[PDB]
Parts: structure tokens; sequence; C-alpha cells
């Protein structure tokens, strides 16, 4: 698990899934294998063994040798594994034609995060990416508790995807009547079956949101009227991890499945600028160090680098884009890399070279845009690269 570190991946299917819809050799010579989690390997080598048995017969060289070729190919990938790891597996195989006419030979083998049962197996002119966009459907659900004098209700809000869970009521002590009865007598009752809702409620939630000792949704709004509701986060009979996630405290007038939708109307915006939100926030807390004298920050190609390479900076920050490439057939050049690069003594681009293999530097990559203030100056003022230190560091000329 681990968010930040999860939308690295998405980043890179992105990238990918850019890639192999931008190719398109020529003929059944595109190989696209993706193989569902728990079904068998060897299920997939003898159908694999078939299909190139069958092949060998083509007889017309180049159309064999192509086929052939491909096959092979993902054999030999396939070899690799020795049975589907969880999520599942993804191939990609086959001869493209690339820049100046000449062949380029596509090797891509690979566990995501969950393609089930889509079990894939074509044999065409184009890449067939259809299965890795739609991992790109993570919208993020969120969980509502709508509280009330009448009544409480539960649902949930995902995308514009609106979801009426589950629906109760209680009928508190109203009535007063004329004379029959004490005052102290009624308010007692009174902050009691108030306590028996402030339950009820809280304990009908728990037993939905949180499903799987795991809170099912990522925000969780609790809406109401008068601290129906503020007397529920900052409570005893709630809480527990469900307390650490409570987005918002919306006012609404009038509530259950009426004020679900004002709730809803309300929350929009933080919830549907959840990324930006918290992408405004590390910048934020990046400009600040650069701000106060305690200076754990770094910026440029250069010293982030030599201090990624020294010990360990907490987070690193890259923009999106990053018109920098890094060869090494180790240099780091900007499209100025139209110069006296004196010949040769893995040409990746670096942001692509910084995800594959940050894990092992300190952790935590956060890709950002310049969708904002914060990114844009990120960018256009420190070249979208930089990090947070964890010690102050010496960097020292040029």
């Amino acid at each position: 698990p681990s968010a930040a570190d999860r939308n690295v991946e998405i980043w890179k299917i992105k990238k990918l899934i850019k890639s192999l819809e931008a190719a398109r050799g020529n003929g059944t010579s595109m190989i696209s294998l993706i193989i569902p989690p728990k079904d068998q390997i060897s299920r997939v080598a003898k159908m694999l063994a078939d299909e190139f048995g069958t092949a060998s017969n083509i007889k017309s060289r180049v159309n064999r040798l192509s086929v052939l070729g491909a096959i092979t190919s993902v054999q030999q990938r396939l070899k690799l594994y020795n049975k589907v790891p969880p999520n599942g597996l993804v191939v990609y195989c086959g001869t493209i034609v690339t820049e100046e006419g000449k062949e380029k030979k596509v090797n891509i083998d690979f566990e995501p995060f969950k393609p089930i049962n889509t079990s894939l197996y074509l044999c065409d002119n184009k890449f067939h990416t259809e299965a890795l966009t739609a991992l790109l459907s993570d919208d993020s659900k969120f969980g509502f508790i709508v509280i009330d004098g009448s009544g409480a209700l539960f649902g949930t809000l995902q995308g514009n995807t609106r979801e009426v869970l589950h629906k109760f009521t209680v009928d508190l002590p109203k009535k007063h009547g004329r004379g029959g009865q004490s005052a102290l007598r009624f308010a007692r009752l009174r902050m009691e079956k108030r306590h028996n809702y402030v339950r009820k409620v809280a304990e009908t939630a728990v037993q939905l949101f949180i499903s799987g000792d795991k809170v099912n949704v990522a925000g969780l709004v609790l809406a109401g009227s008068a601290d129906f509701k503020t007397e529920l986060s900052q409570s005893d009979m709630f809480d527990q991890r469900l307390q650490s996630k409570v987005l918002k405290l919306v006012d609404i007038s009038y509530g259950g499945e009426n004020g679900f939708n004002q709730a809803i109307e309300l929350s929009t915006e933080v919830l549907s600028n959840v990324k930006f939100i918290q992408e405004k926030k590390l910048i934020g807390r990046y400009f600040d160090e650069i701000s106060q004298d305690t200076g754990k920050y770094c910026f440029g190609v250069e010293d982030t680098l030599k201090a990624l390479e020294m010990g360990a900076v907490e987070i690193l920050i890259v923009y999106e884009n990053l018109d920098i490439m890094r060869y090494v057939l180790i240099l780091y050049l900007t499209p100025e890399q139209e110069k006296d690069k004196s010949h040769f003594t893995e040409s990746m681009p670096l942001l692509e070279w910084f995800a594959n293999n940050y894990k092992k530097f300190g952790a935590t990559l956060e890709i950002v845009t310049d969708k904002s203030q914060e990114g844009s100056q990120f960018v256009k003022g420190f070249g979208g690269i930089g990090g947070i230190l964890r010690y102050r560091v010496d960097f020292q000329g040029m």
C-alpha cells in the first residue's frame, strides 16, 4: 500500500499507453498478451506453442519469420515468470517501424494493479491498450454521513456517481405536555436519546464505510446542523480511523436525502480538486523551506541529483514534463542536446529514470503539474526539479 507511490505507478501507465498506441508495424506481428490473476501460465505457454507450430507452416519467409519472431519474443518473456503474480500479467511484444524507416523491437512484460478476467491474446498491426486505459478509471470515492433531528443517512459520492446506501430514523423525546411532568425529567430523557443516536448512527456507519478492517472510502463528509455532528467527530463512540479522515463538516438546513444533495453540492471542490489541493500543499511546504532559515531544500538538476545521490532527501519533487534527457550508452541535458556531444563511450528521459529507481534513495516521488501558481512557479522559477531535504546541505558554486 501507499498513495503518492500509487500515483507514480499511474503516471508510468499513461506514459506506456502513449508510446504503445503511437506504434504500428507491418502485419500480424503485434502481440498483446494480458493474463488475468490466478489463471495459469502453462495454459498460455501451450497456446503460444500451438500458435507457433501453426505459424511454422505459413511458408512465406517474410510472413513466416514475422509471426514466428513475435511468438518467440513473448515466450521468452513469459519464461521469466514462474506464475501469474497478483493483479496479473501484461505483455507487449513485436516489431515496429521506427524513425528512419528502421525496425524497432518492443519487449514489455510487467505486473499492474488489477486487470482481472481480461485474459487477452491478440495478434494485429497494433497493440491493444483498452485494458490499460481502464486502469485509468481511478475515481476517488467519498463517504457521506448526514445526521439530522428526525433521521440519519449514509451514502457516497464518487465522480458524478451518487449513491444512497442506508437510511434509518429516530423520533427523539419531542413532546412537552401541559404540566404533566418535570422539566429536568425531560431534559434528562433528552440528553439520553441523543446519545442513543450519537451511537446508532456512529455505529451504523462503521458497519458501513469501514468495510474490511479499513475505510472503503477516501474522504468522509459529515453533514447536518447544530453540533448534531460536532458531537460525533470529537466523540468516543465513533472515531477509530474514521475520525482520522473526516474531510468536511458541512452545515446544511434540513437533512436526510434532501440535504444529501445540499451536502454534495457544497462539498464539490474539496473533492473535485483533492490532488491539486495536496499538490499545492506539498509545493507550499517546499517553498516554506526556501523561506525560513531551516532551509532543508534543494533544486536544479545538479544539486538534486547530488543531494539525492548522497544521503536521504525526504521527498523528490518533479514536474510531469521536464525537457531533460539522461544518456550514458552519464549526462543530463535539455534539448540543448544538439551540440558537441563528442560521441559514445539508455537515452531515457530523466523523469522516466527517477520513477523506475527512486524506491532506493529514501523513497517518495511526487510528480506535480503547473496547473497552479505553486507548480507554475516551481517550474518557471526553479526548473521543476528540487527536493525537501532532511538536514541542511551545502551546495557551492555552479
